[PDB]
């Protein structure tokens, strides 16, 4: 199987988290792609109308409140 980066359609910076715009499970960095569909629809890769966005990345948890 080829398991390697996804170069992200939309930023292309190395797509390291990953948000799969479903159901074409395409991984683009986590909801970047959101972004893009929102306003151009038909997923920029493979043209069908997104529905939802998965991210099964690991360990986060960033922050402290919610302002400072
Ligand atoms: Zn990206
Ligand atoms: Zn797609």
């Amino acid at each position: 199987m080829a398991t390697v980066a996804e170069r992200c359609p939309i930023c292309l910076e190395d797509p390291s988290n990953y948000s799969m715009a479903l159901p074409c499970l395409h991984a683009f960095c986590y909801v970047c792609i959101t972004r893009w569909i929102r306003q151009n629809p038909t997923c920029p890769l493979c043209k069908v109308p997104v529905e939802s966005v998965v991210h099964t990345i690991e360990s986060d948890s960033e922050f402290g409140d919610q302002l400072i």
